[PDB]
């Protein structure tokens, strides 16, 4: 809402982002490789080559329907295979993650705004937890809440800032492109987010 | 100028597909050749596979980072190189490149390292592909020269190129022909085409 991104500005950092989160998984890949030459520790080798591939692969396919335009002709994506890539992704994150809701096909960047939605709770407990997603509302009218529970609760401060309505302090760059894109999303989409933090939960809800 | 057009959701959208299946398949190959190797009966081609395969991903991850990515203002051209050079490595042709290393700003930058990659695609059996950077700092020139046993401007570049609107919508492939004349019109740069039946030569300015 108060700043925007050119074309070629959010293309960018959106790829900065994919890139960011993916560089330790393919280097440890390549540390494994190492070490297996290094010899005397194989089978310690060989099993952190598959956890940093699939970690590696969650991120990737996670990133190819939140950020990417995959699961779509376009026009539509299949709820079920956001539940399939949020469910495989959050393997490899600290909080405990559930998903509740029939399966549907949305629009897509209505299905977008949740996976991107995920993140945000995801951020929101950065000593862990629990992240819950419900899928409410009709096809017509969806709801998607998220709710997030752990010993540190706090608002992505850059979310907040931006959700308000409020100029960032600083420019925005791969960090803070996920929040503005969420939001952008969310505007696309004719879906207003609401943020409601109590001492015991945070719901991030959408409709 | 480009002949069709993408909102800031769309480009941002297809060139994340894009980035993601490039990286996903060498990942998926890593995968394919850890459940081979738990089979045993084939263990040292399971293991070159892994290991071919990490270095495809690296190589493509980095060359990601600069041709896609945001990595402030200016770039270096011998950060450019230094990626190219081991993106071309893990590639059929034989790769070389000549020029000042110079700071430019970004965009001319990225758009170099999109025309290694149309220059690439116009070589599909393999052959040679040179780089000369050329000009001022204020006014450079990129030439990419391709020689090989086929040779063909690849169709979705020149039909956009042209002025010409596709048939079927820009997607995750035709997205970086789109995405390499956009930036060349950013930047304020022309590219020219000269194909012939030795070489192909693409160059900006
Ligand atoms: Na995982």
């Amino acid at each position: 809402l108060p700043v925007t991104l050119s074309a070629l500005d959010l293309g960018a950092l959106l790829c900065s982002r994919i890139c960011h989160d993916i560089i330790s998984p393919i280097g440890a890949i390549n540390n494994g490789l190492e070490l297996l030459e290094e010899g005397g520790a194989d089978e310690d080798a060989m099993a952190l080559i598959k956890s940093s591939a699939r970690n590696a692969s969650a991120r990737l396919q996670f990133a190819r329907i939140a950020f990417g335009a995959a699961g779509s002709a376009g026009v539509q994506i299949d709820t079920g295979d956001a539940q399939n890539v949020a469910t495989e992704y959050f393997r490899n994150e600290k909080p405990e993650f559930t998903w509740e809701g029939a399966r549907v096909l949305l629009p897509k960047n209505k299905v977008k705004l949740l996976l991107n939605m995920l993140l945000i709770g995801n951020g929101a407990i950065p000593r862990g937890g629990s992240l819950a997603v419900r899928l409410e509302g009709s096809d017509t009218d969806p709801r998607f809440v998220i709710t997030v529970k752990g010993r540190m609760l706090r608002v992505p401060p850059k979310f907040l800032e931006l959700h308000s309505g409020a100029a960032p302090e600083e420019p925005i760059d791969a960090h803070s492109v996920q929040p503005y894109y969420t939001l952008l999303l969310a505007e696309e989409a004719g879906m207003k987010i609401s943020i409601h933090a109590t001492a015991e939960d945070i719901v991030f809800s959408a409709e």
